[PDB]
């Protein structure tokens, strides 16, 4: 198990060696032979190095089966070229990172933070799988004029193929279901992309394939979200539907992501650096101890772990509930409560 | 007063009658000189002359200063090429309707409708104003292979122009607040967008105005919905943030839409044809009371009025709830509590 750990800025030095005290933990009681060395990334990198993704990263990554990333950014970095977040873009583009995972899960007594009646914001435990590579976000012809302005969603079938493979692959270590999500009553692309999922569904026959508007979808999503398991669409449609998504839980401190592809995967906390925060503990560090629950699962298989990890914050989250939660468990305290459920 | 009636099918000509009860009822009271005739259209019209929008009614309806529209569809006419809901297409294109309008409001006290908790369902009433005739859905080029497929979205400043003074004027007659949807941080087509709705808005400086990516508005529609008023966006983002704001109410029977363009605008119930429960009474008429409303504000600028017929009808379903609502009051039921507080 050779992880490769970029902290990053502001809370991640804090938040990612919560992460590690789980992992280690771990390996302890189960032998995963983990082995990890930490990386500059970040505005650490561009103050240390120069640059946000310097050689040594780089290579480190290479070497790696896994990234655990930390946070990025800061207000001491918002003018110049160098901006930490190019080295995002960087470390996406070196190993060709083509699909994102977002997953919203409503976790159990935490119903009082959905905006939905708990009634429906039970048992929501979605993961969103979006196109990051294609469509019209990288679309050509594009272009604008005094006149008119215009942008183009395209789709070849090795994109649609590979993005909807992960979505199998994820759903098999769930509840196997997937919804590919489209707009092919109206588009030629929708019907592409239907059609061509369809095929491809045909190597995976334990697993449940379903399809449904992305107009219909974002309905599905508040009037009934818990129905779904895996959902895989288009780069545009799945960017709307992961942040629609995102709001379900109701505190976005404590979503998680991935980003997989033919290079080292990538997992990290969707929240932001928080400088203001950093060096005080004080810190969430759930989405970082749950973007290590996702490494476990995606990175290596280990879904039974990762559901382990999974149990213990949520029972966490109830015990000894974070400041941003209302609670006043700090990083430490509130890591030492998920430890002690892991046992 | 000059409206055409177009009842059409199954519970229509219940609908519309109970709007045409209110419309004669504030005509007494008001002396607005309503004059109206109703024409045959939809399924009826199939049936009785072979199209669904013959002659007789084409002309009416451009006689007319508005157009109050009941249902249409049925499963007799799923079969042959003369399809029902083609008459709508027709009906929107010989008047040039570019613009629709499709309200989501939470009628106070039936906030337990809705999917959302209380504290943030209470006061819901927002407008989205969607461009319907250009973008993605009709643009060019267009087509798909065995390789790949594609859609343009494509925009000229004369039709973003047109759109955006529709959702000026309406804001005008609300809370004067329009925020424009865009993709402007990756897409040229949104920037454009953005551009020429801060041009256009640089007429009336009395609504302000703000803007927003699809992306965040998604969010904003479940967290905070309430802090909209005027929404205005293109095709396909109108879309998916009409069905996900008709979502909120909680009930898809209470709303109305309208299309406003060059020619003659149309007034219409969301909700369908519901033809087995046609002639049993029952039917909930209060989408089309409000689409009568609607007629009133857009139409006629008699923005005073239609709050009156709101008001009412947000009484009435409180006082005598429609059986869909859980209630148990038929259609001239529920029509006669809106008539009582209308006087």
């Amino acid at each position: 198990m050779k992880v490769a750990v970029l902290p990053g800025d502001g809370i991640g030095p804090e938040v990612t060696e919560a992460a590690l005290k789980v992992l280690r933990a771990l390996d302890e009681a189960e032998g995963l032979g983990l082995a990890y060395e930490v990386f500059p990334f970040g505005g650490a990198a561009i103050d240390a190095f120069g640059e946000p993704f310097p050689e040594p990263t780089r290579k480190g990554v290479e070497e790696a089966e896994a990234v655990l990333l930390g946070s990025v950014g800061g207000p001491k970095w918002g003018t110049g070229s160098v901006r930490p977040e190019q080295g995002l873009l960087s470390l996406r583009k070196s190993q060709d990172l083509f699909a994102n995972l977002r997953p919203a899960k409503v976790f159990p007594g935490l119903e009082r933070l959905s905006p939905l009646k708990e009634e429906i914001a039970r048992g929501v435990d979605v993961l969103i799988v979006r196109e990051l590579t294609g469509g019209i976000y990288f679309g050509e012809p594009r272009g604008m004029s005094e006149a008119e302005a215009w942008n183009t969603e395209r789709y070849s079938k090795p994109e649609v193929e590979r993005v909807a493979r992960v979505a199998f692959e994820a759903a098999r270590k769930r509840r196997k279901h997937v919804v590919s999500v489209d707009k092919a009553n109206v588009l030629e692309v929708g019907e592409f992309w239907r059609k061509t999922v369809e095929e491809v569904g045909r190597g995976y026959p334990d697993v449940a394939l379903e399809h449904q508007y992305v107009d219909a979808m974002a309905m599905h999503l508040v009037r009934s979200p818990a129905r779904f398991d895996v959902v895989v669409t288009g780069n545009i449609f799945g960017d709307i539907l992961s942040d629609l998504a995102s709001v379900l839980p109701g505190s976005l401190g404590l979503l998680p992501s991935a980003s997989l592809g033919r290079g080292t995967p990538v997992f990290e906390p969707v929240h932001g650096s928080a400088p203001d925060i950093a060096g005080k503990g004080i810190a969430n560090p759930t989405a970082a101890i749950l973007s290590a629950a996702m490494m476990l699962e995606h990175a290596f298989g280990l879904v039974e772990l990762a559901r382990k990890v999974e149990d213990a914050v949520a029972k966490a989250l109830l015990e000894t509930p974070p400041p941003d939660l209302g609670g006043s468990a700090g990083t430490e305290a509130f890591t030492a409560t998920v430890l002690r459920h892991l046992a």
